[PDB]
Parts: C-alpha cells; structure tokens; sequence
C-alpha cells in the first residue's frame, strides 16, 4: 500500500509574464515517496505546471508533446522549493520550456526540459 | 488560481514479479489540468511510481536520476489506465525501466524511459 | 587532437516498409571514441537516420525535434549492429519513433525515442 | 543510398577548463541530411563529444549513460557553429551536462543534456 501523491497542495505565484514563471511550494508529506524524499512524479508535476503557466503568459495554449527531467538532489520535508520556467524556444507549432528547481538554500533540485505543442492563441 | 494535481487515489496492482509490474488506476477530477485532460504531470507520476515498483520488484533500492516521456494521446475522466513497467536493462550501477500506459480501449496514451540509480539490495 | 566520428561507412538496409526498418553496419576506426567503444554521436547518428527512414517509409518528410537516448552496453571494433526503428505513434503533425540497436550477439546495445515533426506527405 | 554523416572534419577548440568548453566548427557536406540541413545526428554528435571534453576537464573519465537533445533552428551549409558545454552538476557517481549550439548570428541551434557516469579519475 501506499497514500496518493499530490503536487501544489500549497504554492505562490511569485511571477508570470512574457514566457517567465516563477512559482514557490513547501515540501509536505504527501510530496513525498518510500524514502522520505520528494517523489520523483511530485517534482516533475511542479515543473510540468510551471511550463504550461510559461504556455499561457505567452498568450498560448498548449499541450506536452514530450519532457525530459534530470534529478540532482533530493527534496526533503518542509523544502521550500522556488520553480522557475523560461520559454528558451518559441517556434510556430512547438515551444521549448526550461523548468529548473532550487531549494531554500539555493542548491539545485532538478532540472527539465519541455517540448509543448501549441495548440491556440 | 488551480487545485492540487494528485496520482494514486485510486488503483490496483495486478502484477509485481521480478521486473515485471501492472497497476490499474481511474482518472479522477484531481487528476485533470485546465484543458479537461490528464495532467501531464499526473501521467508521468503513474509511470515514475511504477517504475519504482519495478526497482523493488527486484530486490533492490533505487531513485530516478533521469526520465523522458512521451504524450501519444489524451486521457480523459473514468478513462481506465493499465500501467505496465519492465526493466529493460539491469545494469550493475543503474537500471533502465520502459513504462507505458494504455486506456481501457487498448489505445496508447504515453511512453516513459526511466533511468534509476540503484542505491542498495 | 581527434579524428572526425563518421557514421554509415557501410550498411545494409535489410528492411524498409510501412513504418519498420531494419539496417545493420559493421563498427569500424571512424566509430570509436577515445576510449576504443563506439562513440554515444556513432549510436545516436544510426538510430537518427534510421528514425528518419522509418519516416520516409511511411510517405513522409519530416525532422527531429526531439530524441532521448539510453546507452546499455558498449559497441566495440567490428560488431554488427542490428538497428531496428518502428513508429510506435503516428499523429498529425508528430511521430513517435523507437529505435533500438543490437550486436551480433543479440545484446542490447542502446535505445532512443525520436519525436519527428511531419513537415509533409 | 546515401553518404557517410561525419563531425569533426574541422573544429577549433577555444576553452577547455574546470568543467567549461567552447568548440567552433564549419558545417560542411558530410554535415548534412537528406533536405540539406545539419543532421541530427551531426549535432547531437558535436554535444556529445564537447560534453566528454567536460568530463575530461574536470580530471575525470566518463561514459555517457542518457542523453536528450532537442532541435531549435536547422543548421546550414557553411555555418560556423559554436558548442558550449557545462557540467551543471557534478554529482559524486554522475556528471550532468548542458550543451547548447548556437550559429554565427548568435540564433540557438539546439540544446542537449547528457548524464555521464563516472568511471575513473
């Protein structure tokens, strides 16, 4: 057995505009996995938002055509993780968002890279 | 503003043998984005939590250093999810985990390639 | 100093038709990388090409947009390698190729996920 | 039919220390695919070879376990293309590196990440 993971059970929209999202969210227990560390699945939904919400500051809808994500430390309880996406591409048909996480004391958590169809204007 | 993006409120583990893992889940209204469709983060979660079982299917430990899905087509409320996990390669440092997640027509809904360190027995 | 990585000196196109591919070529010199195993650009550029040829196989032009790659095991001086290519999903204005390479041995040498973009008919 | 797709028939090395590297080179014929443009495989073969000269001047040994590339901008027939690589984290068993490709109007080519295992010092 094992509890639902949720993403964004808290968070704060520090800033959104012209492709530049920065969102912050406290590490909470059911972010978390087996281990006591944030889920793997926990940290790329909040790069997953964060992306779609670069999406729409462009004036856009979209959809994740494909992601890739890079773990490079663990989360842990009460973390306070500030996510930041950037458009580093806008194409006609397709973006390319830049999704990076660092905690509290600045260390890197985990970076991505979004490949999103657009959809609309 | 937007609610929590949850994953595993729901489902049934089918099969956990030896690097081989299904689990079946219902799409709920958490589990949905702006546009009505499974959140992308949502689906890569149901992988990334399989593709842990798989690790402890074998008798080991592990954490994700690096993942890549890709988003075939759009799952949808009360849609039926087979997950279904395999290590494709069991390394001595790291394992490669293909998951792939199907709706209740048999049709694709995404792909996933896990790259998990494996941290102990 | 290095030489130039070269890739496709010789092949074998064994099978081409409605979005399967199968080539083979031998590892020579112009394959290796510093430390005498085939470099990780020789494995990606076959598994691209032949992604490409599964593509045309379909009566289609297209570009990548995006791959992911897993190196399994090494390619060394004068394996065989069998690269397969198939299109797991065939959208609109995307495919979803999977590629992947065996020796002669039939061990797992890499596989890739190609994202194309289909420009054309 | 079709050619051999070689990288590295030119290249000037400008920067190679601590984890930083800059690499010029000219697209030339070899460079390119069926419709004339760099092939994928030529540029994801520049950024995984600049991504190994990282792994190198950190004074270590590595092999590339994942990589993902995603494609911005065709590369063209005498473009001179510049390839930036970093290691955004030196973990103590993986390296991840960002490598980006710009062209000599400064227009962004293509960007990759590559997880590296270290295998000696």
């Amino acid at each position: 057995h094992f509890d639902a993971i949720s993403a964004f059970e808290n968070y704060e929209i520090e800033k959104m505009r012209d492709g530049h999202v920065v969102v912050t969210t406290k590490v909470v227990n059911s972010s978390l996995n087996y281990y006591g560390n944030a889920h793997g699945g926990y940290l790329f939904t909040l790069c997953a938002q964060i992306s779609g919400l670069v999406v729409i500051s462009l004036g856009l809808d979209g959809v994740t055509l494909q992601s890739s994500i890079n773990y490079l430390k663990a989360g842990k309880l009460d973390d306070v993780l500030t996510i930041k996406g950037e458009c580093v591409h806008q194409g006609r048909t397709t973006c390319v968002m830049d999704v990076d996480i660092t905690n509290q004391e600045g260390r890197n958590v985990c970076k991505a890279t979004f490949t999103m169809f657009v959809t609309g204007q």
